[PDB]
Parts: C-alpha cells; sequence; structure tokens
C-alpha cells in the first residue's frame, strides 16, 4: 500500500494566516454577527488570521472599514489594505493599447500619492487599526477599471518613493502572479530593500507558475503573500456545489506546497461564491479553507512531506515548534477510499485525531489513529479532506 513520510527536520516557510476581503463602499460591510464567524475560531467559526480591506480614493468613505477591521484585531487577526485607485486630483488618462480614457497615477503626483497612503496608515492607526502592510495597488496589470501601473512604473515607485510609506510595502499584487510585474522589483537592491511582502492574486494561475525561483534566490527577509483568488469560478450560489469545493482546498495545497506561500486571502467574504453564505453560515468552500485556516495556525511552519503519495490523494504538514506536533491536512478527491502508511520518522506523537469533510458532512470527527512506532495507517473516504492533528 501506498506511503508518505513527513520529514519534521525539513523545516520550510512560516505561515502567516488565512482570510479574506472586506469592502463596505461596493458591497455590504459584513455584520456584527459575520465578522465573528469570519475571525473567530470556535465552532462554527471559520478560524481566519488575515482581513484584506480597500484604501479609498475619498478620504470621506474610510470611516466605513473600521468596524469591521477592529472586530478582526481583536479576534486575532492582521489587517492589509489595497488602494484601487488615487485621489482624482492625482490622476491623469492616457491611452493604453488602444483604448483611451485609462487611469494612471501622474508621475509629478507619487510623492503626493504616498501622503495619501500615509494618511490612511496614520487615519485607521488612529481608530485603532494598526495596518501589517499597505500595497502600491491592486491589480496594475488588470486596471481596465482602476489604476493601471506598468512594471516599470512600479518599479520607479518602489525604488524611489516606497521607502517613505509608513507601513510594509506589499506590491505588487498582479493579478495572475505574473513575473513581469515582480521580476524588475527583486532584481534592483533600492527596490528590494523597500519591499516588505510580494503579494501575487491567483487568478487564473497553474501550478507549473506557482514556483518562483527568482524569489528563493532574492527573497530572504520578505514575506510572500497571496492576497487574493475566489476558484474555481465566481458563479453565483456556487458555494455549496461537491465536489466542485474540492479544488478550494487543492489550490490552498498547491499554495503551500508548490508556491511556498505564507498566506492565502480569499475575495469577499461573504458572498453567494465564497467561504461564508448571504445568509452568514459556512460553505462547503468556506469548510475547505477551515480543513487549513482552523488549525494551521500562525507561526507553523510547513515541513517537507510526500506531497502525492498516490494518484489524487495531496499531503501537507506543518509542524507546531511550541512541541514538535503536526498537523496534516490531506485531500483525496478520488472516488474509492485510499489506504496509506504515514511514517514520521523521529516523531515522539503516537495518536493522532481527525476531522474529515465530505458531500455529507462538514468538519466531523472521526476515530483516532495510533501508531505502530512511527507509523500511522490512514483509510481516506472517498472524496474527502481529512486534516489530522
Ligand atoms: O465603479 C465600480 C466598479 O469598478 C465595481 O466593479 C467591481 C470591479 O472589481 C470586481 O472584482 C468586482 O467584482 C466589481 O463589482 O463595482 C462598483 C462600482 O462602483
Ligand atoms: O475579477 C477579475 C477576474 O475576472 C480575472 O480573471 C482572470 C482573467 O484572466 C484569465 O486568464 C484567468 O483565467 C481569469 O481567472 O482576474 C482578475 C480579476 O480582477
Amino acid at each position: 500500500m501506498a506511503s508518505a513520510t513527513i520529514n519534521l527536520s525539513a523545516e520550510k516557510q512560516v505561515i502567516r494566516g488565512f482570510g479574506g476581503m472586506n469592502h463596505p463602499v461596493w458591497i455590504s460591510d459584513l455584520t456584527p454577527q459575520q465578522r465573528d464567524t469570519a475571525f473567530g475560531n470556535g465552532e462554527g467559526q471559520l478560524g481566519f488570521t488575515i482581513l484584506r480591506i480597500h484604501v479609498d480614493e475619498n478620504r470621506n468613505n474610510w470611516s466605513k472599514e473600521v468596524a469591521t477591521a477592529r472586530r478582526a484585531i481583536e479576534l486575532g487577526a492582521i489587517v492589509s489594505a489595497s488602494p484601487w485607485n488615487p485621489p482624482s486630483n492625482m490622476v491623469e488618462t492616457f491611452t493604453r493599447n488602444g483604448v483611451p480614457n485609462q487611469k494612471r497615477l501622474r508621475y509629478d503626483k507619487y510623492g503626493d500619492y504616498v501622503q495619501h497612503l500615509n494618511d490612511f496608515v496614520a487615519y485607521m492607526k488612529s481608530n485603532g487599526v494598526d495596518l501589517y502592510a499597505i500595497s502600491v495597488q491592486n491589480e496594475p496589470d488588470y486596471a481596465h477599471e482602476w489604476t493601471w501601473w506598468t512594471p516599470q512604473e512600479m518599479l520607479r515607485f518602489m525604488r524611489d518613493y516606497a521607502g517613505q510609506i509608513n507601513c510594509r510595502v506589499m506590491a505588487p499584487e498582479s493579478f495572475q502572479y505574473l513575473k513581469n510585474m515582480s521580476d524588475p522589483i527583486l532584481n534592483d537592491p533600492q527596490a528590494l530593500a523597500n519591499l516588505d511582502i510580494l503579494g501575487a492574486h491567483f487568478y487564473g494561475t497553474t501550478v507549473n507558475n506557482m514556483p518562483y525561483p527568482l524569489f528563493e534566490q532574492k527573497g530572504a527577509g520578505k514575506e510572500l503573500w497571496m492576497t487574493a483568488v475566489y476558484v474555481p469560478n465566481s458563479d453565483s450560489n456556487s458555494a455549496d456545489r461537491w465536489p466542485e469545493a474540492l479544488e478550494v482546498a487543492h489550490n490552498m495545497h498547491n499554495a503551500l506546497v508548490e508556491g511556498n506561500f505564507q498566506a492565502y486571502v480569499w475575495w469577499y467574504i461573504r458572498r453567494s461564491y465564497g467561504p461564508m453564505k448571504e445568509d452568514g453560515t459556512i460553505s462547503k468552500r468556506g469548510y475547505m479553507m477551515a480543513h487549513y485556516s482552523k488549525f494551521v495556525r500562525p507561526g507553523y511552519v510547513r515541513v517537507d512531506a510526500t506531497k502525492n503519495p498516490t494518484y489524487n490523494v495531496y499531503l501537507s504538514a506543518c509542524k507546531n515548534k511550541k512541541d514538535n506536533s503536526v498537523v496534516a491536512v490531506v485531500i483525496n478527491k478520488s472516488t474509492e477510499a485510499k489506504t496509506i502508511n504515514i511514517s514520521v520518522p523521529g516523531t515522539s506523537i503516537r495518536k493522532w485525531e481527525r476531522y474529515v469533510t465530505t458531500g455529507s458532512k462538514n468538519l466531523r470527527k472521526e476515530s483516532d489513529i495510533n501508531a505502530s512506532g512511527t507509523t500511522f495507517q490512514v483509510t481516506l473516504e472517498p472524496q474527502s479532506v481529512t486534516t489530522f492533528v
């Protein structure tokens, strides 16, 4: 039968966390109850540890972000903010690829834009929200409906201005993790020095485009965050569809194991295709996220483990360095049960608990696994995610 090895001595990326977006200008804010469902880690709560928000172009809208951002922080989360457009007096229009009236930040206003981002940072700080990071731009390379930045404009801002931002600087938030938006920053010593978090979105991003050798070479001291996605679609009322929801778990496994990502952040938290339904309950897509978010907590470290021990079975493992305990998340996308011997050499652990989601149950506690020495034999139900803790 199939075997996997978890190697607790081969440490990979430190986990920062998991979460999603609030946008109270475009859609309704989270309600009081929804804030707790998202950021609490009790029964029937998602255990999210990252909130993302927008930086409005009109400072008279900033007050609308405060209640949800404050609640998330109270429940243990960190908050990152991204702008879509500068204030209109800083914007000029230009023609891009033949399309007129497109927006870019006026070059002669780069310093004024820093002051706008800093004014947001200071406004949120005055209201009890200490931002973990602020982005230069949401999707500078997909800005048909907002503000475009070329790779060079992004680079010049990163090199010449981003040092003046009073927060961690996240860039470039390419819509698809396109390396042409980030390579210039990683290759310029001043820009790289001004960077703190390499942020990327995953819209259309394949497994082969998840590794990033340049970042493994140049990225020492920088974090690596996947700051927006929905998968496998944004279809109306799709969030409970099965086995489609297993794609959410698989995308997260891939982000962690193939991309070495430290954070994975959904789009709108509350939406008919999101982790929280419009009625405030958790969706099947939400339970997929929860198999990671509720158990792989911030500061756990991913470790090397057999990622794909048999066809349609995917394994990731994270270690809590406080006690060398292990959290393993195993996805079985097969329509048949799979029996695996999981070897964890040199562990003192002899018993694992397990929680299982299928099409018919959500995070169901099942019977404990007893090890024979350092080997744990596990049977995975068909079309399931199991978290072993
Ligand atoms: O003018 C604003 C639009 O730009 C906005 O459209 C959003 C663009 O980002 C997409 O990810 C959203 O799905 C889409 O709704 O909507 C509000 C409007 O004021
Ligand atoms: O809301 C937008 C998405 O609709 C957009 O979707 C991607 C566009 O490029 C395609 O190659 C991808 O398959 C698709 O996921 O991503 C950006 C986002 O703002």
